């Protein structure tokens, strides 16, 4: 509430608290953390990115987004925890410190603010955006099927009323296009991590196609390493692989896009749990989730700094 050291990371928060949090952090670490507004949501809400940087030019950067699907509360929660952790770990952990001395981190805690607010206000299990309009009474797009990455192919629905609606055209959703522009403009993203829940997976491209990425040996071994790292804290067991092989065909995803932009280290996480609680993961599992998922993320970041 009054500082980041006072903020309760062991409970779920509303939009206002998370935004206020972003302010506390910037005020507390002005030299390390910048808050960027890369857009406005459908309903006019600021869309915020925290930039972690130790200086430099347009340093190679890591993208991390969380909460694109609004009901996956664990992701927005982890996202706050990560932001704190960056500020804590800088100069303490030799490994993290070497990362930030050379690379920037862009962290998007609430990718889908409208959906988030709606999860608090009306429907806890809402996952889409809240864009309206057309020949429908149904609101919102699945923002993780809206990307220009086999957009409108099988693995996404052309019904507005669908929970997996892909939207009218690739990048129709402002929450998406804001990221696109942002990353395309920067031009020096080396890794790109989208954070989801649940089912305990680490995935690399493709979803939309059976085609094997050229970098699959490398991405596989990376995925292996990060899953090993993650399981070291509490024993939490992930599976890993390409989306289409592990999960299902899915078109218009985050990772397919970024990898097609030449960002090689394009990974999606699906956090806890395995179905016991689902989207409604107990607040008592926030910190343990955040802590292990850090070890998984750190691993990738390290690989990245290294190649
Ligand atoms: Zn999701």
């Amino acid at each position: 509430a009054r500082s980041t050291n006072t903020f309760n990371y062991a409970t779920y928060h509303t939009l206002d608290e998370i935004y206020d949090f972003m302010d506390l952090l910037v005020a507390q670490h002005p030299e390390l953390v910048s808050k960027l507004q890369i857009g406005r949501s459908y309903e006019g809400r600021p869309i915020y990115v925290l930039k972690f940087s130790t200086g430099g030019s347009n340093r190679p950067a890591i993208w991390i987004d969380l909460g694109i699907h609004s009901r996956e509360w664990i992701t927005q929660a982890t996202g706050v925890w990560f932001a704190k952790k960056f500020t804590e770990n800088y100069g303490q952990n030799p490994s993290f410190t070497a990362i930030l001395d050379s690379m920037d981190i862009f962290l998007e805690i609430v990718t889908n603010p409208n959906g988030f607010a709606f999860t608090h206000s009306e429907n806890r299990l809402w996952r889409k955006t809240r864009s309206v309009t057309s020949s429908s009474l149904c609101v919102g797009v699945d923002a993780n099927r809206n990307w220009d990455a086999g957009f409108g192919k099988a693995g996404a629905s052309s019904s507005p009323c669908s929970e997996t609606y892909h939207g009218k055209y690739a990048n129709s959703e402002v929450e998406v296009k804001s990221i696109v522009d942002f990353v395309k403009n920067h031009g020096n993203f080396k890794a790109f991590l989208s954070i989801h829940s649940y089912s305990q997976l680490l995935l690399y491209p493709y979803g939309y196609t059976t085609q094997s990425i050229p970098d699959k040996t490398e991405l596989n071994q990376v995925a292996k390493s990060a899953v090993a790292a993650l399981k070291s804290l509490y024993g939490t067991s992930y599976k890993y692989g390409s989306i289409i092989t592990t999960i299902y065909q899915a078109s218009g995803g985050s990772i397919d896009w970024s990898y097609n932009q030449g960002i090689k280290y394009s990974f999606t996480f699906e956090l806890r749990d395995t179905g016991r609680y689902g989207f409604l993961l107990p607040a008592s599992q926030i910190i343990p989730t955040a802590q292990e998922t850090w070890l998984g993320v750190l691993t990738i970041m390290e690989h990245t700094v290294n190649n």
